[PDB]
Parts: C-alpha cells; sequence; structure tokens
C-alpha cells in the first residue's frame, strides 16, 4: 500500500508490515536541577530500555524558556540515542530547540502546532532532512465543520512544510486529540478519522490516557487503559499508522491483534 | 435502528442503547459431587454477583450424560436466577436439557449447534417463547467460501428455528469463533463480520481468551486480555450486539468506549 519507507538516519520504518508504536517517555523533572542530573536521566534511560522491551518502535521525548528546554532535553536525547537502538522523536514546537535535539541525536520531529507555531521549524526539518509530524491545533474552537476544518487546517501546515522544502515522504499527520476540541468534538473526530486518509500521508493518533476517555467512561488517568484500547483499535481499522501511547506492553498487544484481523 | 426489544421474561434488553455484555459463568466442578454442593454453587453465585457489579447484562451458564447436566445445572440456574437480578442464558444443545433449565429459571437459550444438533430444541424455544442464539458450527472444515458458507449454514439454522415457530424477534446470530475453523479462518471471519448483518438479526460474538488470539500473539490463556480487547473492539464497529466475555470489568470498559465513538 505505501510504497515508501520512513528512512530516518540509521533506521527505517515500514508502513505496510504493522502498526508502529510510539512510546511516551514521561519526563519526570528532577526539580533541584534544570539539566542532566543522574537520577533524571538514568530514570529516563531505564524507561526507554523498558519500552524497547515492550514492542515500541520509536521513543517520544516531551510558558517556559527555550534555554531550559535545551538544557532539559539535549543531554537526555543523547543518553537514550546512544543507549537504545531505536529512532527517537522530539516533542517541540520551537525551531531553536528543534535544531539542538536533532543535533543531540534526535530523529523525527513531533510538532503540536504543525509548523504554525514557529514556521522556522519546517526549514530545519528540510535541512536535516527528517520526518516531521504535523498536528491539528488552534487557539479557539469554532468550527463550521469539524472534519472539513481539521483537514483544511492540516492542509495549511503541509503548505509551510512543503514550501520550506519538506519532501512528501517525510510528512506525517496527527489529528491532535484533546487539542482545541470539546470532548464531543474528540469523539466525532475519532468517528471520522478515516477521512484523514484522502490526504495521502501516514496518520499517527495520540490518545493514551486522554481526558475524553474520562469524560465518557468517568474514570481517571490511572484507570484509562481500556479506553486507550478502543481508541487505538478503532484508530487502527480506520487505517492509521502510528499510535502514541504510554502503556506499551498492553497497547502493543492490541496493535498486533487488530493488525492480524484487518490483515495488515 | 432495531425497533424491537429483547423481551425476555421479567427483563428486556435494548439494542440501540449500548453493546450488551454476556458474562461467562465458569462452571468449576466440585468433582466429589455431580450436583448442587454448597461450594459448587456459592462459588458460582459469588461470581455472577461480581459480574452483576462489573457491567455485565446477562449471565451464561455452561461425551457426557444428560442426566448429569441436569443435576449439574438445574440447581445452579435456580440460585443465580433467584439471587441475581439479570437474565440468564443456558449453554446447551440438548432439548431435554433446554426444558429443565428454562423450567429452573433460565432466560435465553444459547446453542453451539444452532438447532442442528437436536432440532427439538427450537420447538422448546417456540414453546416457552424465548430468545435463542444460533451458532455457526460443523463437523468438517471444507469451505468453498468461508463467509458465503457460514451465512449459508447459519441460514439452515434459522430454517429450523422459524419452521418450529420461533419469532424473528427472538433470534440471535453467532458466527461461532473457534468452531470448525483454522485460526486463519477465524481471522478472516473477524475481518468480515459485517456481512453477518445483511441477514437482519442481532449478532453476538464470542471471543474471550480464544486460542486464535494465542496463535497470533503467542501468549496463553491468562495473558489474552488485550487480544480479547481488539476482537471485541473490531467486533463492535462492525455492528455486533452482544459480546460474550470472561473479563467483564475490562471488556465492559472497552464496549462503552467504542459505544461512544461509533455513536451507539
Ligand atoms: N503529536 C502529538 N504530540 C502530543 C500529543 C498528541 O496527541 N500528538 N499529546 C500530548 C499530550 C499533551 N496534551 C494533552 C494532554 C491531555 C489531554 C486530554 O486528556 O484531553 C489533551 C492534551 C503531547 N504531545
Ligand atoms: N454462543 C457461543 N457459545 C459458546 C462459545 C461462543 O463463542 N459462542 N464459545 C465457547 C467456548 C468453548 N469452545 C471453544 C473454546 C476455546 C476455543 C479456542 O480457544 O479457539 C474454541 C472453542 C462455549 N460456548
Amino acid at each position: 500500500k505505501w510504497d515508501y519507507d520512513l528512512r530516518c538516519g540509521e533506521y527505517t520504518l515500514n508502513l505496510n508490515e504493522k502498526t508502529l508504536i510510539m512510546g511516551i517517555l514521561n519526563v519526570t523533572p528532577d526539580s533541584f536541577s534544570d539539566g542532566g542530573s543522574y537520577n533524571e536521566v538514568d530514570a529516563a534511560v531505564r524507561h526507554a530500555k523498558e519500552m524497547r522491551d515492550e514492542g515500541a518502535h520509536i521513543i517520544d521525548i516531551g510558558k517556559v524558556s527555550v534555554e531550559e528546554e535545551i538544557k532539559r532535553v539535549v543531554p537526555m536525547i543523547q543518553a537514550v540515542s546512544k543507549e537504545v537502538k531505536l529512532p527517537i522523536s522530539i516533542d517541540t514546537y520551537k525551531a531553536e530547540v528543534a535544531k539542538q535535539a536533532i543535533e543531540a541525536g534526535a530523529h523525527i520531529i513531533n510538532d503540536i502546532w504543525g509548523a504554525k507555531a514557529e514556521p522556522k521549524i519546517a526549514e530545519v526539518a528540510a535541512h536535516y532532512d527528517v520526518p516531521i509530524i504535523l498536528m491539528h491545533n488552534r487557539d479557539n474552537m469554532n468550527y463550521r465543520n469539524l472534519m472539513a476544518d481539521m483537514i483544511a487546517d492540516l492542509y495549511d501546515s503541509i503548505k509551510i512544510a512543503k514550501d520550506a522544502g519538506v519532501r512528501d515522504e517525510n510528512i506525517i499527520l496527527d489529528p491532535g486529540i484533546g487539542f482545541a476540541k470539546t470532548p464531543e468534538q474528540n469523539l466525532e473526530a475519532m468517528r471520522n478519522l478515516e477521512q484523514l486518509n484522502v490526504l495521502g500521508y501516514p496518520v499517527l493518533l495520540g490518545t493514551s490516557r486522554k481526558s475524553f476517555i474520562g469524560h465518557v467512561l468517568d474514570l481517571p488517568v490511572e484507570e484509562r487503559l481500556e479506553g486507550t484500547g478502543a481508541t487505538v483499535c478503532l484508530g487502527i481499522e480506520k487505517g492509521c499508522e502510528f499510535v502514541r501511547v504510554h502503556d506499551v506492553k498492553e497497547m502493543s498487544r492490541m496493535a498486533k491483534m487488530m493488525d492480524a484481523m484487518i490483515g495488515k
């Protein structure tokens, strides 16, 4: 179906073969420090290595100053990238930040403002020639038509991407769950993911432990595994490529089961 | 969508409102007895009551002699029916058995040979006027066309049903996972559940902990929760009505999440 791979440095991800799990590195902050404390990182490396072991195929590393985020995250990318043999994605909207990460050893860029926040980002994706993820997100929540608007808004991201010079191969789409959407907006979007596909790019769907699960099911964050299940399952028969989850053990076994049913 | 309810004795189930969970009562046998030992039953009642508490809306009670099955199960139906305020379904292919159960207080009849095993069953459904579940199942596994054959075979069940005099309202369909199917047959059937719907009757899908999950994922029975997840999720967006599971807590939260996504 996809005839192209996610060439990304020393690694490459194959879209046809299986659903590709992105593991959320939870960036618990050693407050007494801004930078690479031993606990801070070890703890992070401990937790990636784990996820390596859980079936996860990429690691995600999430008003605050740039400088910090750079001292925060540049010594962290650098341990894991050097310790864990998998591609590593940065979770920033900042271009000054984007650079440093990829400079550290970061692989795929994950943006929650989809080149809108700081256009300069896209240029940097161009430059180090690396996949970027664009997310739907906005600063009000007035939609004539949820989807039609999403798909619009997504499109004015791709514009900047493609204008700055990102190859189509290096572009990924994220519907951006829990951003700028009431929890009924979130549902509808889940109901109608599949129209993200007309647009001809991989979709990554991020729903682990999200507050709409708790709106429906009425159960809080540490009891949201099952919710996350369904969103990932429906997520997938609707043809999405990556899912970005916390619970790697459990979702990884849900991916593979759907992957065998829909015959992926 | 359905304009009719599952009138079933003192109870009634509404098909539009939510996915309807059937809970597997696991009939651990006090071997030193054939009949209603105190442990035997208490243990059963302990476990239904639990499932009452887990979100489950019907209780399922599964070469061996009739007489036994009757002494086995007639004092058990009778506790739970009298202790747990929900509809209760019998898991037999025998008509002599069918009677006794419903006589005890049983509600909905679950058959794994779909009126084929002992046609007389269907007559009894007629007679006590109660829903019956028909399952696809056979005694070889040669199919020209999986589906087309399933759907055929299902149809020659409905024939007996409808001939003996079962109203269409009281008929339910089960694709019969892990019966007469290689684990690739099972997958394909899951892939193409939705064609069970042309036939115009509720579908109940039974996959909890089934061996095809373990063929795919390669994990045995007590590690099969996630598998069961996906089968139930995909199960449902494909428009099935009941799922018959062991893990009521967990699947019940997967039902409700899909139920909110597909807008059911
Ligand atoms: N590409 C991508 N990046 C992300 C995402 C996401 O879904 N996709 N979510 C993230 C979670 C942070 N924001 C939220 C956290 C929770 C919720 C909610 O519970 O609804 C909504 C938003 C962070 N970064
Ligand atoms: N209506 C209905 N009745 C049932 C079912 C079922 O799926 N639907 N399964 C049952 C499980 C018993 N048989 C099997 C048990 C395990 C497996 C397997 O692991 O593949 C296959 C079959 C018993 N009764």
